[PDB]
């Protein structure tokens, strides 16, 4: 009903674990309304989950933003995550290529020649590659869309046009995951 079950089945990248992936992009309004839902439910989840979230393109012009996901996680600098939705949705900044986003980053004090070249790393190439492949291996079809156990997608639409819904699916799919 409130979930569609994704065949075949993902294999498991976290042995031990149920992976969660929140497939998002930075600039969907309901992923940044989302987003500290996420966190603060993160808090709390099971401690054999884990959360992964997963930038996704879905046409070209969206894989730098792809790229500023994993830079950012790259450089350590976890904190600006979040505040890149502030800054695209609240501030209005146009963070949509590398030089205004290298420019933002500057800002909030990261140094623009590590940014740019972490930016065009094979590292974060390869990371966005694999989200797109995940993404297609689920069967994405919009975000914010989360994946539970490699077998079941839920997304706020599907849980009844509701945020904390769709987090209630998920916990609901946790179990299940594990039989």
């Amino acid at each position: 009903q409130q979930y569609v079950n994704i065949n075949p089945p993902m294999p498991s990248d976290t042995p031990g674990k149920i992976e969660v992936l929140e497939f998002f992009a930075y600039t969907c309004p309901h992923c940044a309304a989302i987003e500290p839902m996420v966190e603060d439910w993160a808090k709390t989840a099971p401690q054999d989950v884990v959360l992964k979230q997963v930038p996704i393109a879905f046409n070209a012009g969206m894989k730098p933003l792809q790229q500023l996901y994993y830079t950012l996680q790259a450089l350590e600098r976890p904190d600006l995550h979040p505040k890149v939705f502030t800054a695209i949705h609240t501030e209005r900044k146009r963070l949509f290529d590398k030089k205004a986003m290298g420019e933002w980053a500057a800002s909030q004090g990261v140094d623009r020649a590590k940014f740019d070249s972490v930016f065009d790393s094979f590292s974060v190439q390869t990371q966005v590659q694999h989200a797109s492949q995940l993404a297609e291996a689920a069967h994405i079809d919009g975000t914010p869309a989360f994946a539970v156990g490699g077998r079941y997608m839920t997304s706020p639409v599907l849980a009844g046009n509701d945020y904390a819904g769709a987090l209630k699916v998920v916990d609901q799919l946790i179990v299940q995951s594990r039989k």
